[PDB]
């Protein structure tokens, strides 16, 4: 389960991860003692992660973003790849996929030729093949939907 | 124009977006009036969006995220798309992209059944040709970078 | 559940579907009687679903097998195109599937020529553009797997 | 050489193939002898291939079907690959292909994390690349067509 | 229905489409009036098309040859392009494929301008997109082979 | 040059191989003494370089056509695939190209089957990657076009 | 022709188009009167184009640059579409193409975001479906080889 | 750091690179020696990269002109490409791009034929496949837009 005043307060705070133990618990209809709870079962249990601000990538400098789609190249090595670009500061999201490619990376970038060095980096220290796919626009990012 | 408190600010708010005021300024060094103010203007200028708690789509009942890529059957009108499909609540995130395909959509689903159901909608809601490539597993995202 | 019993009838019944009543109960260790229950339940629950002889294609005149990716060609209309092929006796298995194609069709027939005039014969009656992969030979089709 | 009887034989036991043999004689005007003749010569010559109960692969466990299409990462060795995946027995089909792939598999698997594990297998045993089609339904199949 | 005889004649027609009767008699041990008499069978029935000399394209003015695939616009209408091209004079074969493109063409012109006005034309008489692929050389053709 | 009434021997001998040197001197306007000079300078100087009579490829046990385009897979090596492929008689055409592919070959076979041999023997003999397009019909071949 | 010390004013005069009059005479071995005339012939014959400072486009605020290959929507249009976008300024090229589009473009534009833009503007304006490729960065251009 | 004065000067000089400088200067109200100035710091910033003749590239025997884009055979090395090509002198441009290949060359050449040899020693040079696209005319090209 996850009960649906449970699922009141997913929506109010995917919606709004600033609003207040206080003026929840009035859409929510409970208590600022009861609503606490419940929070913090949500956040042990491991439905809320984490709280972020979303940042405007190009207002910190990040004028180019990617997809970038990374099939390895040796198919005798351990299939690693995540792991080994973790370290890498500018890859965002990193998923595997089922498609022609295995896994597909967000990236951001200051630049087309800054793109170009993560590029050959992501290649010699994975050891992978890259297709890259260059966003022009974001319309809307993060809508989490709570069904 | 983003000098190092506003910097600071902002990693920390990407970190922690329930960071109260309190806490920023002794981070930044400023008394909590002068945060609330530059954290004001930060969101009245591009560079904060909002805040959200990042939550589980798994423990809410989405079992199967896809991307998928859509291309305007015809694409000499002035193209619609991010608004028409913006009421589709299963749609997260909508970008317009280079290459072959115009853009790329983030979804997230309960079931293969309930995905070509929505890839119907999007069909004929945008009027697009689609090609989904299916989510396995979710490394790591929204790995946010303030360099 | 599927008690390990039953399990070890389904993978007898997939690897051969006269196995008879009789020397099942050996390899599963029960009676001619509680076999034949487990079996007849198995039947009703979905899932046995038919006994079929496994007929070479070559051997009664289809020289050329075929997938067929489709999709429709008009989002307005209701996507019906599995119910309007259904009498079509040549289309062997239809599937919907998450990639560039809508569904995948898995055609025989008596040669070449045969194929050009099915091809014609699924786009006007469902409404949809094909692409067709030519299968050269079969190495090894259905070996269900009981896990 | 395929009569009319043989024709009978086959069409009854693609569509029961537990037909015993009286009733399979007395529907082409044979005796049960004669039946089991021409049944026995349907099997060592090509036509009759083996026996199976059609399982349903979600009863068993396998709530994920996909199609792979495989190719060689050095196409001028002599190709392996139908033997060496012979035996994962995961992988349900294999058929040579003409167009720009070598080979398509029919894989089913438990869930999306089994699925990437399965990939994994697949590049390394037969040492080809993958591009993978999630099938999200299936219409109807096998259903075999004597003309 | 193709005997020894018949085999002999058509080698030696694809071979020299300019062999006399005479020739042909004593090298298949029949009489000329044998022989003219096999030769028109062959003819009527589907076996010898026509006969033609083998012409330089080259000596004659057309410097580029180009294969050029295409696809129908709206591929539900049934499809006419083979006979409304027939009359282009430039396109010497016109073939059905499977795979992605439904024809090829082959298509000599005299040089680079020449080929983009019959591009042009080709798009609009058949109503087609097209894939053109230069042809740089010629190393051998119509190497006929009776088996 | 290619003086126009060597044009109007070159046009009736396209059409009709067996043309005769009498019934041709009507047509072009000429004597039984000239027309069979022109031709056998047409003969001398590269124009015409043969006579063959058009086989229809399925009446001599040719069912399966297709293209294969072929690339070399180690550019330190002499790139030598026609001379190569010489010997193989069921490569009719050998062409190069500018596209993706290095080579086009046309090539005839007695059925899906035999296509699978010829590639793999294509593959280890020339040292190609190989990709095929199956023909399935022939709407008109060798309509040679003199301007 | 272009007798060969034409030849050399041309190499001198593509690496260095502001070359004297003068020190041009010495390389080439004439006088400032002979040198001069060559010139104003090779001008007036359509050998040598314009003289142009070739300006780096990142200096100029062009960050992105990129490749648009468009396709006219309509083929029973005129296909005009060079002229069409000639007072596109963004566009520094257009060139018709054999492959699987009509045209190439070569285009400069301040941002990701720009690029959009003009990409619906060529859209709307020729009648074009439109496919771009993002150069990363220009290793060398404009070599211009003189044989 | 571009003023209006620098700005009138590049344009100048991209429209005109053999403009004197006395007509330089009295068109941005310069003196000589201070526009001499000028253009000498736009050499040695970024600025003017050169001057060249704009040379015909049929004038001089170039009639075939083609764009091929190259992709490694393998990617995992860092990349050597552009230095190892940019000997041959009939590549006139290279471009590292985003998407599937990794660099677009345009090459000039003398014939078909010369363009195959030229393929070949670009696969062998820089260990690359190769994908060609002919260009049939040039409609217009470098026009350098100053903003």
């Amino acid at each position: 389960a996850l009960d649906d005043i449970d699922r009141i307060l997913v929506r109010e705070l995917a919606a709004d991860g600033r609003g207040t133990l206080s003026e929840l618990a009035t859409r929510a209809g409970l208590s600022v003692s009861a609503v606490q709870s419940r929070v913090r079962r949500l956040e042990s249990r491991g439905v809320v992660q984490g709280y972020s601000a979303r940042i405007n990538p190009e207002a910190v400098g990040h004028l180019l973003s990617a997809f970038v789609a990374i099939t390895p190249l040796d198919p005798s090595q351990p299939d690693d790849a995540p792991a080994r670009l973790e370290h890498i500061e500018e890859v965002e999201s990193c998923y595997s996929v089922a498609g022609e490619e295995s896994y597909v990376l967000l990236v951001r970038v200051a630049s087309a030729r800054a793109l170009e060095d993560l590029l050959q980096r992501i290649r010699t220290t994975a050891n992978v093949r890259t297709r890259s796919t260059i966003i022009l626009n974001t319309f809307y990012s993060d809508r989490q939907h709570i069904p």
